[PDB]
């Protein structure tokens, strides 16, 4: 019932998610000179370092804020892929995979903490 043991769970998976193989093309914001009509198709562009930044700014209420942002760099990767085949979107697929499954129990702790605490 520990309300705040998300956060350094969540600086944890953001760990995991750096050293995967599969987080490259999300580490740090899209380059526009790569993509250059990125802002066209996506209006709120997210990478993990964004998402690692605001954490450790003290910026995330939830795990479930930060969970929305994480989830918004995969949806961001689908919208943006000619195709469901792409090398990129095919590493968000598996990193999506991968960030739910570990994202679960920290959801499933906080939420309960907090209605532990609202008893
Ligand atoms: C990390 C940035 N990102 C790339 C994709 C996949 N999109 C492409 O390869 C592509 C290339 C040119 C025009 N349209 C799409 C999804 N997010």
């Amino acid at each position: 019932y520990d309300i705040q043991a998300w956060k350094k769970q969540c600086e944890e998976l953001l760990n995991l998610i750096f050293q995967c193989e599969d987080s490259e093309p999300f580490r740090q914001p899209v380059d526009l000179l790569e993509y250059p009509d990125y802002r066209d198709i996506i209006d709120t562009p997210m990478d993990f370092a964004t998402v690692r930044e605001t954490l450790e700014a003290g910026n995330y209420e939830s795990p479930m804020e930060l969970c929305k942002d994480v989830r918004l760099i995969f949806s961001n990767s689908k919208a943006y892929t000619p195709s469901k085949r792409s090398r990129i979107y095919s590493m968000s697929l598996r990193l999506s995979a991968f960030f739910e499954e570990h994202i679960s129990s920290v959801l499933s702790d906080y939420k309960s903490a907090l209605r532990f605490h609202k008893r």
